[PDB]
């Protein structure tokens, strides 16, 4: 029992992390088969930064110009291309650790592990979730863009995120593994405003199951609701709106609970409408919105 | 910026795991060197588990009914003894991938990481701390008994806490590496009750001091206020008492933010007095107390 935001073993993605200098410029890569993956801004001085033209940029750029390190030992750049928003740098070895992966693009509300690095090193790894505002709410100083996000199924890493920038406001924007950003953001400095951050509506109520399965009951309430009636008090409290979707996933916790998943959005209802009233939940006086159905199952299960 | 809940990169301590089987009983190991650290209950039944006489039961018990399978390769068991409530088995091979490491007894307020792990395989990493009442709030399932609390000083993995036990409550108890109990606890299935579980307060302030760093200053206020009266009001909310020791520790973020220590203690004091308002601080509604005041320091700088 208990209940803890947990990050993947990050171990298979430590062996991956390479550190990526271009003139004066340093940061993290993902160094997966002979192939670096690292944010294209690497080339860029702040001065580029301010409107940077990558292709023009990239002109100046050769394969020697890109300085690859993993652990001491220097990889042999053969190759250099963009992929929208990243650099792929063929190198002339295949990480010999390799973890079988895939590059996913996730969707807003799914949570994934960051390994936070700093010159290719790893420094620490937290759990996240992309916002529905497609930013994320990371710890990430100078250094630390190229660090990536990650879900593990079983032995395949699923890479979904891979750090490149820090909004005015302090929260991370980033790429998915084809260097694609998450959201409308470009790798410019130039202001760039996050849209409305919503509530997880459906991994609040995954959180809330996980809770009653842990013990903490004090907010089951009598009441039931309907998707329609929810929603309207949902769209009140700046939650995303529920669909079939969500009951759908939320199916398996309704069935280990005997909670119908109208019933348990009746409780949300009610706790937006009352407040927590000073009490807790799982040790958080909010409610939590970084547990996925499948994570609650998951660590309510203990699946590796 | 922005500020998570950490937990150290956990490949070093994933490379360590090991299933350990005696009987019908399987947990996790530790494999350092030549030998598996585990909890000595995996000799017993749960009929054992009642009033278990370890020292009667391991008599039963030879090298060879410990099975340690490290991936899907069979260690082989040449040395079995007890260290208080751990088993020290040696095997025949040294592991490979043992980092560098101590075995550290931690203080209460002191934070870890914890692999949480099932037949010897990692399932997920979360950050800890060990209360003041020597329990901690971990996620553990059956099976989750041997999984390791560890810190990273770069390149030494300090191992203070070995999973044992879950008490009536849900919060958990376990042993240091040398097979110690944190707390009064002892390794038999007889109803035992943690103590009062107070807030650690030198934790709270460095949280306090990291939400400055990152902006959230709503809560800092006009007053200061002494160790006396600040401890006056820490007794009253159940938060530990505030020592110099624990001001000279906050004293590096104290000159990074330019608050004294005691004008942070005064601003605690109203939000303990005064509570949140329904405002947040570092995307918590509590005071949140399992960041030590070197947590804080290396995430805000970046250590690896
Ligand atoms: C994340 C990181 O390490 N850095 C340092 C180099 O680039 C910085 C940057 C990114 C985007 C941008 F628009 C300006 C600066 C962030
Ligand atoms: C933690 C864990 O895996 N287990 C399973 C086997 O032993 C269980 C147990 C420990 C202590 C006790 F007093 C009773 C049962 C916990």
């Amino acid at each position: 029992s208990g209940f803890r935001k947990m990050a993947f073993p990050s171990g298979k993605v430590e062996g991956c992390m390479v550190q990526v200098t271009c003139g004066t410029t340093t940061l993290n890569g993902l160094w997966l088969d002979d192939v670096v993956y690292c944010p294209r801004h690497v080339i860029c001085t702040s001065e580029d930064m301010l409107n940077p033209n990558y292709e023009d940029l990239l002109i100046r750029k050769s394969n020697h110009n890109f300085l690859v390190q993993a652990g001491n030992v220097q990889l042999r750049v053969i190759g250099h291309s963009m992929q929208n928003c990243v650099l792929k740098l063929k190198v002339d070895t295949a990480n010999p650790k390799t973890p079988k992966y895939k590059f996913v693009r996730i969707q807003p509300g799914q949570t994934f592990s960051v390994l936070a690095c700093y010159n290719g090193s790893p420094s620490g790894v937290y759990q996240c979730a992309m916002r529905p505002n497609f930013t994320i709410k990371g710890s990430f100083l100078n250094g630390s863009c190229g660090s990536v996000g990650f879900n593990i199924d079983y032995d395949c890493v699923s890479f979904c995120y891979m750090h490149h920038m820090e909004l005015p406001t302090g929260v991370h924007a980033g790429t998915d593994l084809e260097g694609n950003f998450y959201g409308p953001f470009v790798d410019r400095q130039t202001a760039q405003a996050a849209g409305t951050d919503t509530t997880i509506t459906v991994n609040v109520l995954a959180w809330l199951y996980a809770a009653v399965i842990n013990g903490d009951r004090w907010f089951l309430n009598r009441f039931t609701t309907t998707l329609n009636d929810f929603n309207l008090v949902a769209m009140k409290y700046n939650y995303e709106p529920l669909t079939q979707d969500h009951v759908d996933i939320l199916g398996p916790l309704s069935a280990q609970t005997g909670i119908a998943v109208l019933d348990m959005c009746a409780s949300l209802k009610e706790l937006l409408q009352n407040g927590m009233n000073g009490r807790t939940i799982l040790g958080s006086a909010l409610l939590e919105d970084e547990f996925t159905p499948f994570d609650v199952v998951r660590q309510c299960s203990g699946v590796t």
